[PDB]
């Protein structure tokens, strides 16, 4: 009969969620319950009714009484797994006790920035057992997984944390089991407010401000260089990313903000050439309107963003 | 009963404070005295009365004799912690004296940049016993813990050092020794005046100063140079903070230089239209309260900065 | 005769392609069956079957029996190899089941960037035999190689995937053999479409648009920024590119972008000098050609470009 | 009796001189003769007169034969020691040879960055007995301990170099040994003269000829561009130091430049009302001490910030 | 009479070269063959000729069987070595072959820049022989030791490749060997002709064309902004260097654009007040000498820093 291995996982930290290489960091510790009866010992006269080890010692031990270990293995992890504490406790009917804490780092696959800043995404870590499910079955330890209270990430809030058993065929025909700690999050937006929403918007509003002059020169001016600034912020937004194949929210507003610019110097050129070619009365006729169309832009392209991706 | 376990951390090193991380590196020492009576020895005749010991031949040592150590961990460490001695030394009676120095990262959860740059913040290292308190309570080592006299912190002052003890309940139903050494630190501020505050005061108050020439139109330009300059401001400090979900006292004065710089341009186009259709003595009149008016706003708006955060 | 190695390779995450470098890192697990039948044991009276042994555990019981272990070396890996497992399965006939989980970093020595970013490239991993194939012949496991699921890379896509084996002479005058893992990965173009492409079309473009003024001064203006602004972006793309013997593609632009730009700022200041010594009217028709051929330089230029590269 | 522990520390190379992080990376080597009759031996018939060990054998046999050994540690080093080699050779008579070489990094805590560039910084290794003077007093090696021929630092020019012993009580009542290695070293200047002082000097007197034209609205604009390039020199230059509390001469210089820039817009905008309000004359002629005074104002302030910091 | 070690080094991969820090990184192979009569064996009936070690069971093997090994240190090797593999293969008659394959980086202390970037570099691997000569002599392993096919390094060519052995006396009064594996390099030019030179030009020879306007004021503004532009170019590419003591050939002609650039405007300013104190037709006639002289300023400070550095 297969041997039941408890499983709890508990992340304390979340050092960093690296959105540009898709992963995160946690600090966190992994709890094992395993009841092998072949390790069951007596203690002497007087004698501790538990035995502690080091991972190094236990794992001779097991050797060389020819045991086999739930050999484990973190799915997701990437690059090098700095461990702690790596302990053993040994009770008198053979029930193991494993503690390992640990810092690491964690693919995040699931990473969808289509609706970024406004993403809520999914994180996980799997524990797959190597070997299959007619040996060892993990079972779900009680009263230890989840997340602490001090994750330490300022930028993103946990919405939900789950647990859950399922199974993988990474190294054998037969199923072996897969433990799953997830938990959702999304963003604080006030970075995105102060940092990035709020100077577009005095940009293009100072703009605007700045077209009663009347002078469309001026105007022409103003507008290549506010297109200047935008595409410095389309560069500065981008290099926080990935390089997407596929468009996020953000990209659709900086795409919005240039091409709206280039209409703006457009039609500025138009009046120009008006006012050149002796339609002075016409060309301020219909400033008018260049006026009372350049914000009605800016909203319904706004509006048409939301429609598009919500 | 339980056994006592003796505790002292000493801080040699600040190697670095990570306000964006949220973190802070230091090099310091852990000094544990742990009397186990099962450790007693006899040295032979005219030999060594200590027994000096790798951390390695003592766990060995210890499993050997089933001797149960009181194992403890970081509980805010994160990242590699970097070992430079683990040295033991026994006594005849059995008293183990261990020397743990190392170089570590550790978490600041308690970083609050409400008030950045004038604020105190605090920084701990947490040392929790993995075993309950009925196995080992921890003691706080006389004479050792604290801050040393190099930190090599140039940014930071510290102000208050202090060590307590506290309970946990991390693996354990039972209640566990926890051992806290904090410290509180606030920050040199000339860093802050230099590179921040005069660059800033320097350009607006330039800008008041060329507001006496009378050109509306160059008032207009240099406000909207002056915004873009605010914005690379913007950006430049925000990089040197996590992407905070609340406002700082550094957004506030921002967000403050942004509206009256876009303020100051609205006003100047106002100007430029009424003296563009024949109001040329009420614009001048009326440039009269533009030039009286600049520099009110800032000291009002810095005024309830002030009343709003402090 | 030779002992026959089965050696299976298996990428399952893709952490980081690295074009700067010329490299890539990746989480995969290695598979060796390897029939040894000096290893060959019996379980004892109702005793497992199958023995389950750290690798060190391993190898140290290979010299103890004096014998030879299939040794090999990645051999393009740079840097650390963060292991994850190192786990051994011995079964009763002596089959040696290896588990090799890791994080490594490869040398990409086949980037060729001459089409970037329309570049397909090779990535491979090479598995070395340190012995002599009269000693060991790696064979190919079945139904484990290849690539995973979940790469985690957003970049690149891949578009072919192959295993194969080969021979080497790194370190012995006969043969050794090598298995080779590669694929084929080109990118998604949608971050240069938007970051790259459309800036540099609106510019090009807003400048064409403003050049309908009819006032040189502000051609030359103009184009004097979008030189430096082109400039701008050669310094940026060829940061994220190695400092390549050869031109690519996209260098081939870019230098095309600053020669077309001086070029206008030439003929503007030709005809600004025509309208200065009297030819206004001389000046104003060849304005006319200067408009009807700003972009078609840019259209037969960009068609020289696919001439010459594809 | 004391034992009497020489050593010997030899810097090879400089890896790197971390100003901002105020420390130092080196690569050298540590060597130990240290006389411990308990370990002598006598060699077999015709057999090794000394005997080659690891760190690892040789702190076993320690264990086993009950030999305290003289345990230190690098007082000021910071983060993981990189160890090449760690060997021992032992004589007959008992003198064990140590050899340790390494690469770390080590806290540079005297540097003073006041007169920065023209400073003159102390760097030094302190090598601490960790066991009191009454078991080990260490001693000084002749002939091996110093600075190497190729140390491979450019910006630094290695001006003393010094030895000596002193006295530590970090962990024990008595006084225990240190071993000191310190250096001094000063800056090469041309880097600062070609990217620094001469960009500078360049701007202020470009300035200072354009200001011959007559012109005062130029001089308005040339000098708030002048004060914003000014301005990125300062955050460009401040990045490469600490966030120091007090004030370097560096810091008083780009302070000195912003100022004498916003003397020059303000005694330009008073010119430029003086033309305004029919004061042409009266302008031009005081124009004549602008000029004369422009370059007084920096030589003086020179010579000022000269006799403040010197 | 000394023993006799063959001594083999390979280089496969350049990982990178670092001219700021001055190092370089490889990937590479050592091979050591070496005698020794006291390892002979005799294979028991039917048993292997040949045993095979990791590096740790032979030192212990040689350690008990008291045999000094020929212990080496990779002389400028810093930081951490990445071993791969660590093998040993002993046969019958006691002759030990060693593979060593690593990762490492290397200090590069013959770099020398002031031909840059038309500099020819010198590349070394020193492999020391800790022990004396009268101990071990390293000889040199025939058709081993070089440079592979597949270095990897782009910006860099392998032009002449080297070995030879030598003497060191690091830790012994009487010589040691010394291994050395050199090689020298130089760089693919291309990067500098299109990201520095083709844009430097480009700006002056369009500054230049713009100069046939006949506008002192144009020249003015123009100069002043390309002035700038060269102070940004200055600080690129010294970043990309270490803080050297000399001058090098780049910073030489940057140098000379900043000056070649304020001649021009000091030139144009005394042009513009020829204009403006009455001599129109003075300054044209001078205006005509002024363009005659902007491109020979160029061309004969070329050849003059030709002259200097060739
Ligand atoms: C006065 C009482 C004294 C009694 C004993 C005190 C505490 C006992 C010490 C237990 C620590 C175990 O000793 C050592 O710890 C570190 C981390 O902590 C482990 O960790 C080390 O190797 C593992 C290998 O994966 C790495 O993850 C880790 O980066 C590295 O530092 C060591 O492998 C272990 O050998
Ligand atoms: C002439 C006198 C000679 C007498 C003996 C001299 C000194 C005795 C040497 C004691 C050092 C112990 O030897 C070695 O030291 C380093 C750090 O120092 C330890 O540290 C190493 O492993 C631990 C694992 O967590 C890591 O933290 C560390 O990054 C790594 O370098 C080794 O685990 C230890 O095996
Ligand atoms: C309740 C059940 C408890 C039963 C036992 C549970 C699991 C058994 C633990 C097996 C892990 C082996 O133990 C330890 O693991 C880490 C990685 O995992 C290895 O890895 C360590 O050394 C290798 C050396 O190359 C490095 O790649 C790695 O960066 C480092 O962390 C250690 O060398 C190994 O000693
Ligand atoms: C044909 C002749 C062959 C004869 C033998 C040849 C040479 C003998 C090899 C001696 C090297 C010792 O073997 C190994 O070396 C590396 C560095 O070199 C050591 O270093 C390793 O652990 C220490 C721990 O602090 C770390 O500093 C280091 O980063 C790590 O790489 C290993 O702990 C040691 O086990
Ligand atoms: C089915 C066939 C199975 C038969 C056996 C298969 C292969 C045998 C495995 C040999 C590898 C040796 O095992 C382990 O490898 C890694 C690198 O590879 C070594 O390297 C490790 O320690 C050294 C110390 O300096 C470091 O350089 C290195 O960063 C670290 O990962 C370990 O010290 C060694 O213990």
């Amino acid at each position: 009969e297969p041997s039941d291995v408890f499983i709890g996982l508990k992340i304390d930290q979340i050092t960093g969620i690296n959105q540009k290489e898709e992963n995160f960091s946690v600090v966190g510790s992994l709890r094992i319950d395993w009841r092998q009866p072949l390790l069951a010992f007596e203690h002497a006269p007087g004698e501790p009714k538990h035995r502690t080890y080091t991972l190094a010692t236990f794992l001779k031990l097991l050797e060389e009484k020819q045991i086999r270990w739930p050999a484990f293995t973190y799915h997701n992890q990437q690059g090098r797994m700095d461990f702690q504490n790596r302990l053993i406790s040994l009770s008198e009917d053979g029930t193991v006790m494993y503690l390992e804490r640990f810092t690491s780092t964690f693919q995040a696959p699931a990473f969808d920035f289509r609706l970024f800043p406004f993403d809520n995404q999914l994180f996980f870590i799997h524990v797959d057992s190597i070997f299959p499910q007619h040996l060892f079955r993990f079972q779900e330890m009680q009263g230890f997984s989840g997340l602490g209270d001090q994750l330490g990430e300022e930028e993103w809030i946990v919405t939900e944390v789950n647990t859950h058993l399922t199974t993988h065929n990474e190294f054998t025909k037969g199923d072996a089991s897969r433990f799953v700690l997830e938990f959702h999050a999304e963003r604080h937006l006030n970075y995105y407010l102060m940092r990035i929403l709020i100077p577009v918007l005095l940009i293009i509003t100072v703009s605007w401000f700045t077209f009663f002059l009347q002078d469309y020169t001026k105007r022409i001016d103003l507008a290549g260089g506010n297109l200047l600034l935008f595409i410095a912020f389309n560069f500065t937004i981008s290099s926080d990313l990935p390089r997407l194949g596929y468009i996020t929210l953000m990209d659709a507003f900086l795409v919005g903000t240039f091409i709206i610019t280039a209409l703006v110097v457009l039609g500025n050129v138009w009046l120009r050439r008006l006012e050149n070619h002796g339609k002075q009365a016409l060309a301020r006729k219909l400033d008018i309107y260049a006026i009372t169309s350049y914000p009605l832009a800016y909203l319904l392209g706004a509006l048409t963003l939301w429609l598009l991706f919500f």
